[PDB]
């Protein structure tokens, strides 16, 4: 529906007031868009993740800050971080989620760099592809999606994190680095949603897909070395993200049907989740990895009678095929081996080179 674009009524009605006294801060766990994060308790208690909002904030920022809440109580699924509730009524306002003790996912696979399976790999992007299927079937578009705004609890489940509005798009082109503010970066971002600002769950299958890629990594950075204004010129040619190393071939194939221009032809998540739940359940599948060659940031684009003779170093026949009749290519394509012994071409090398070369055209 559109409870997805209204903060205000979806905080009335999808989030619980927490009162201060039950909420126990201990220990900062990051910076946010709008301010510090903690590690805390709530009231037996439960270890929980708290998010505030730097005092001095204008109104509109209020609203948007316990907006993403509003958002993220309409949610339940094993994939999507839970709301425990909000503090609305007294200042810091704050925001209430269940506790993810490894964190960000990319830092997370940086900091574990080779210490997993494929297998488990591939594991983690069906949890994140579950969560994805679950807010398509919601009509939720996420818009943003990328490694970094997944969080891993203990067991190493992955829950889709950052339910922000007013988001926006990155506007800096010469810049290779992450970029200043809580935007969406254009290396994350389908074509039409850069070019358009058409973003659909389709957007949200390319983005996944560069989180696909940001697993099979460890972490790393898409489109390395390259600038905004590159990638977008890149994606627009045809260019595309490289093989990982160590990547099965089914993998990579998946990541570049997510990356597909035409965003109809792209899978959708249920797609997506099937695929990795058959790989999972048939792990042989992922043995034979795709080619690696460890120089590249992106993959290249694809692609789309006498000289025809002269290809095959045959051209000292050209007359006897002006002088049968064979003056024009349609003929020749329609030619026999028999029309080519009739000919005058008796030599079987001659003859055999002349019915290859005939095969192709
Ligand atoms: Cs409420």
């Amino acid at each position: 529906p559109h409870t997805y674009e209204d903060p205000n009524q979806a905080v009335l009605k999808f989030t619980t007031e927490i009162h201060p006294s039950c909420v126990t801060r201990q220990k900062v766990i990051g910076a946010g868009e709008f301010g510090e994060v903690y590690k805390g308790m709530l009231k037996k208690e439960v270890p929980v993740a708290i998010k505030t909002l730097k005092a001095g904030y204008t109104e509109k920022q209020r609203v948007d800050f316990l907006g993403e809440a509003g958002i993220m109580g309409q949610f339940s699924h094993h994939n999507i971080i839970r709301l425990e509730g909000v503090i609305s009524k007294y200042k810091p306002m704050m925001i209430i989620t269940e506790y993810m003790e490894n964190g960000a996912l990319d830092k997370f696979l940086r900091e574990k760099d080779g210490e997993f399976s494929v297998l488990q790999l591939v594991g983690m992007l069906r949890g994140i592809a579950a969560g994805m299927k679950y807010l398509a079937n919601m009509n939720y578009v996420h818009r943003d999606l990328a490694a970094r705004n997944i969080l891993v609890n203990s067991n190493l489940v992955c829950k889709v994190s950052d339910f922000g509005l007013s988001r926006v798009l990155e506007d800096d082109p010469e810049a290779t680095y992450t970029t200043s503010g809580g935007k969406i970066p254009i290396r994350w971002t389908a074509p039409e949603a850069i070019s358009y600002r058409k973003f659909t769950s389709a957007s949200d299958v390319w983005s996944f897909g560069i989180v696909m890629w940001e697993v099979m990594t460890y972490g790393e950075r898409p489109y390395w070395e390259l600038s905004n204004h590159e990638v977008m010129k890149a994606i627009n040619d045809g260019f595309r993200l490289p093989t990982p190393m160590d990547c099965p071939s089914a993998i990579y194939q998946l990541m570049m049907q997510c990356w597909q221009q035409e965003r109809a032809r792209r899978p959708k998540f249920a797609d997506i989740v099937s695929i990795l739940d058959k790989l999972i359940r048939a792990p042989d599948s992922l043995k034979t990895l795709a080619d690696f060659d460890p120089r590249v940031s992106i993959r290249l684009p694809e692609t789309s009678v006498s000289e025809w003779l002269e290809s095959i170093k045959m051209q000292q026949y050209t007359e006897h095929f002006m002088a049968a009749g064979y003056t024009a290519i349609e003929k020749v394509v329609q030619m026999t081996n028999d029309d080519i012994k009739r000919i005058g071409v008796r030599l079987p090398g001659h003859q055999k080179r002349i019915a290859y070369s005939l095969l192709g055209l």
